[PDB]
């Protein structure tokens, strides 16, 4: 095995979310797996941490003398973090394994508390600077859940558990190393969520299904309007503890209202109906503002007014059930479950909204304008020797046609400037007049210009001058004479710049000059002997940069400090054409970079580079006009104004089904999807599958859709039979019959299956071909060699389409205990079991039957598997593993990937091969192929990446990627994600990794185009 895996979409479900003190500020902390997202509440990102593990955990408290974060990972990191330019420090870590998950801690920060294992309860001290723990023996087996209580003079625990439900409380004495008595009490059979309530009340709430208990040494309440569903989390309001938000399964949102000598009891308690969100994992409010962090759909901000309105919506991919590619290239997602089912359509790049397009070939620059004294009105476009004028053709007064434009534009007291190659021109408004002219002593040719509102620097060879725009005046500051010919010139003020930005011919220099001065404040030699293009002084966030593209497609970026004018710290190549850098806005701040390879360059903390979907692009302007208000973009030949999409890499759309989809499979010849569903119900709302155009017949309700593959309106709908589940879907051909079908196999499910059907249908509607029952669930289907090969509990079964159109068997494969998934390549077919691995078949055309070629005897729960090639087999597993195997199939590769695989397709958004991945946590992945070579350079780099890069939690990239179940390093496999952060460290230790820095840049910018 050399593969190379590398993340396409990071995880988007929420895990868990906080809020607290960690960064005065109010801040929002979530977590997405293995991803840390921290939040300033105004929602502010400031910043976003990978950690080396999946985040199980998640908990701020602040010691005696800012909140720091307690964080626990699957595999059992532990670390305590502060946050510090942005730093994570660790103050403490290390691992808590002993040879679901619950981390609490106690309000008085004497001890962390942790549920890893049934019958144990482990406790962390807080100086225990390594984390040491001892474990307590609980005699309680089944914990349902626990937290610490508030009033208490020694840590007491409040805990629910079952034997043949009981709330039990303990103190937790650090002497002892042991639990003391600590009130007791049966409880509702389904109590599972156990709430501290600080003081004044102290004490502890219980939520069962139906009903609500407090107790502090009866009372409880039962509201009928609880039942329908159970609620699965819950949140503080008031730090009185009056108030708790809480969420069901169906997205319903209520408000729990607790009525309060000289103590504090509490009398009552009400539960409000709010309104309806996502289905929540967690809830955080904010201040009525809510955060709902979303598994299972889309995440949110809500106000909550004096009943629920939905502000903002956060894309969440996960679960990805099932997807394909389609036609270039589309990934098409079966996403999330219940009523926030939905397909979406993830394309690469960034697209434009053409709004008009006119026919002028040879434009060599472009500048939007007001000609009245808010919105452009006026399109300057220049040409070699000529500029032409566009109202929104016309003609400016005070503007020249018979020179070429170098700037345009609007400046300071209400005028206009024409800078061309012969002069400098200012133009008052109110009328439109030459109002002052600037030549060069001997009427020398200006060869490059920049411009701001108030300052104008042009030059002319080697010369630089320096002009103020004033009143009726452009009045000259200063003057100099660089030391080689002016290349390009930059003053974007970071609304008047004390810093010119140049780039120079012969000894190719970018350099940070003072205004009005032009004192070197900074040169630094770009190499090569290539001159820089353009050059750009811009703010991305709150951090400036400098951006220099040079005339191959190089282009070199810094930080940039305004009142030292240092340049510190990376490059990046787009397109071999020279790359014009032009800012514009969409919210935030973006450079466009024109090229055979348009770009848009935004920030992360980080800059990020995403490709525009077309062509080519020459020049480019912004444009917010009254008809187009948008971009004016120029290639060789066209004048385009259009609107852009969001600034982001992947373009999501989504399609809404209002219940669960399951399975997809493209028909190209019918133009649409397929695409198997279920409903739940009681129906409990609209959904797909009850708003066909058309429908068809003949608890959970199973569908299967068509889905018009242009709009995704669903054109038809097929009912599955009452207690008939649909588990595998085909598009296909089979035998001589010259049709497509839609095949169908299912499982009869009763209170595993010994029943099932295999349906074959045609598609205005959809009707039944024919039927074939079996005795077991279909699990899997796929066509072979214009065949139909299924999986049907522990057989594996081929069957011929015969001339009078029915299905007959032709050969069984019976050494499985569940066969789940089948893939196939030539006559050979990977078959996933269950529990024992993956199995390699062969069908023998000659003799009409299957032999078994090679099996993997290591027991592995299988997810997903899929044919990387002839001899060579990748399997996902429950434990979060990938594996690749070579009559034994030997493990050849092993990783641990921290997601949860539920399907692979060969296929490519844009080494040998392309397996995407889809996850439960909405992680899109890739995985490839190298050669020997390859994965012994990049093995080598991720080893000195690993010794230079500090990870968050202080935990080894090493352990993080060993393959683990119920442990051994990972082998041929490359980190892709470690190998591109390559491209991110800093200089100096980009340097230190390489002991050519830029070689190695090559090499890694050639792998982030896989994907």
């Amino acid at each position: 095995s050399y593969n190379y895996v590398v993340t396409a979409q990071k995880p988007t479900a929420v895990n868990g979310c906080v809020t607290g003190h960690f960064t005065e500020d109010l801040n929002l902390l979530i977590a997405k797996n293995t991803r840390l997202e921290i939040y300033v509440v105004t929602l502010r990102p400031v910043k976003e941490v990978g950690m080396y593990g999946k985040i199980a955990v998640m908990e701020l408290f602040r010691p005696k003398g800012k909140d720091l974060l307690f964080i626990l990972t699957a595999k059992y990191n532990a670390c305590i973090l502060e946050y510090k330019s942005i730093d994570i420090i660790t103050r403490a870590h290390g691992n808590v394994q002993d040879r679901g998950i619950i981390g609490i801690i106690d309000p008085e920060c004497r001890m962390i508390g942790l549920r890893l294992y049934d019958g144990l309860f482990k406790v962390i001290p807080l100086d225990n600077k390594e984390l040491k723990a001892f474990n307590i023996r609980l005699e309680e087996l089944h914990v349902i859940d626990v937290k610490f209580l508030y009033g208490c003079q020694a840590p007491t625990i409040c805990f629910v558990y079952q034997d043949p439900r009981h709330v039990k409380t303990y103190e937790v004495s650090l002497r002892e190393k042991e639990f003391n008595k600590g009130w007791k009490q049966n409880v509702e059979a389904e109590a599972s969520m156990v709430i501290a309530v600080p003081e004044p009340f102290g004490g502890a709430i219980i939520i069962g299904q139906e009903s609500i208990t407090y107790h502090n040494g009866y009372l409880a309440i039962a509201p009928p309007i609880i039942k329908q569903s159970t609620i699965v989390c819950h949140n503080r309001v008031d730090p009185n503890g009056s108030r708790y938000l809480l969420g069901d399964m169906e997205g319903r949102l209520f408000m729990l209202l607790l009525e309060k000598d000289g103590t504090v009891t509490l009398k009552d308690l009400r539960v409000e109906l709010l309104g309806e969100t996502s289905i929540a994992e967690c809830l955080t409010y904010l201040d009525g503002v809510v955060f709902v962090g979303s598994r299972l759909g889309d995440s949110q901000l809500v106000k909550l007014n004096v009943y629920v309105v939905a502000m903002e919506t956060f894309t969440n991919l996960g679960p990805i059930v099932d997807m394909c590619v389609v036609d270039q290239g589309q990934l098409v997602t079966c996403s999330g479950a219940f009523k926030e089912g939905s397909l979406r359509i993830i394309r690469n790049g960034i697209g434009i909204h053409e709004h008009a397009s006119i026919d002028l070939p040879g434009i060599k620059g472009l500048w939007p304008l007001r000609s009245d004294p808010e919105t452009d009105d006026t399109l300057v476009l220049s040409f070699v020797g000529q500029t032409r004028v566009l109202m929104l053709e016309t003609e400016l007064m005070g503007f020249v046609d018979d020179q070429q434009t170098f700037f345009c534009g609007n400046v300071a007291h209400q005028q206009l400037i024409q800078i061309t190659s012969a002069s400098v021109r200012l133009v008052s408004q109110e009328p439109k007049a030459l109002v002052s002219e600037w030549k060069e002593p001997q009427a020398k040719n200006i060869s490059v210009a920049s411009c701001n509102s108030s300052q104008v620097v042009v030059a002319v060879g080697r010369a630089l001058y320096y002009l103020q725009i004033h009143p009726q005046e452009l009045r000259q500051i200063s003057h100099t004479e660089m030391e080689h010919e002016v290349a390009c010139l930059d003053i974007t003020p970071l609304g008047l710049s004390p810093l010119c930005a140049i780039g120079l011919w012969t000894d190719i220099s970018a350099r940070i000059l003072k205004l009005p001065s032009f004192e070197l404040l900074h040169k630094e030699m770009l190499g090569g002997e290539i001159i820089p293009r353009s050059i750009l002084m811009t703010t991305f966030e709150s951090s400036h940069y400098l951006l220099c593209a040079l005339g191959d497609g190089a282009l070199f970026y810094f930080g940039l400090n305004i009142e030292t004018g240092l340049l510190s710290d990376k490059k990046v190549t787009l397109g071999t054409q020279p790359t014009v850098l032009r800012t514009f806005r969409s919210s935030t701040t973006n450079v466009f970079a024109c090229s055979d390879r348009p770009t848009v360059i935004y920030s992360n903390h980080k800059l990020v580079f995403s490709n525009v979907n077309l062509k080519e692009v020459n020049y480019m302007c912004p444009l917010n006009s009254d008809g187009y208000p948008s971009l004016a973009l120029a290639n060789n030949s066209t004048l385009t104004i259009g609107t852009i999409d969001e600034i982001q890499k992947l373009h999501i759309r989504t399609v809404p089904l209002y219940e669960s989809p399951r399975k997809i499979c493209y028909q190209e010849v019918s133009q649409c999807f397929g695409v198997l569903s279920s409903r739940i119900e009681v129906a409990l709302r609209p959904s797909a599958s009850t708003q066909a155009l058309s429908s068809s017949v003949s608890v959970e309700v199973h569908n299967l859709l068509i889905i018009d593959q242009h709009t995704f309106e669903v054109l038809h709908a097929h009912q599955f039979l009452q207690n008939e589940y649909a588990l595998s879907l085909v598009s296909c051909k089979l035998g001589k019959d010259p049709n497509t079908y839609f095949i169908v196999g299912t499982a009869m499910v009763y209170p595993e299956p010994k029943q099932g059907r295999i349906v074959v249908f045609q598609y205005g509607k959809l009707q039944t071909v024919a039927e074939k029952e079996v005795k077991g669930a279909v699990y899997s289907m796929v066509e072979f060699n214009g065949k139909l090969l299924a999986s049907i509990n522990s057989t594996v079964r081929l069957y011929e389409w015969t001339t009078e159109k029915e299905l007959r068997t032709e050969c069984n494969h019976y050494n499985n205990i569940m066969a789940l998934y089948l893939k196939t390549k030539g006559d050979f077919i990977l078959v996933g079991d269950l529990m024992r691995s993956v199995l390699l078949l062969a069908y023998k055309p000659m003799e009409g039957n299957f032999e078994e070629i090679a099996r993997d005897f290591n027991p592995n729960w299988m997810s997903a598997v899929e044919i990387l090639d002839d001899d060579n087999f990748l399997g996902a597993e429950n434990a979060f593993n990938l594996f690749v195997c070579q009559q034994h199939l030997q493990e050849v590769g092993l990783f641990h990937l921290g997601e949860f695989v539920n399907v692979f397709c060969h296929g490519s958004l844009v080494t040998q091969g392309s397996v995407l991945f889809g996850t439960v946590n909405g992680m899109i992945g890739l995985v490839t192929s190298l050669s020997e070579s390859w994965y012994n350079l990049l093995l080598d780099m991720q080893n000195r990446l690993n010794k230079v890069i500090k990870s968050v939690g202080k935990i080894e990239h090493s352990f993080w990627r060993s393959f683990h179940t119920e442990t051994e390093p990972a082998t041929g496999f490359i980190d892709g994600d470690l190998i591109e952060s390559f491209l991110d460290i800093s200089r100096p230790k980009m340097q230190e990794v390489v002991a050519t820095a830029d070689d190695l840049i090559k090499v890694v910018e050639e792998l982030t185009r896989i994907h």
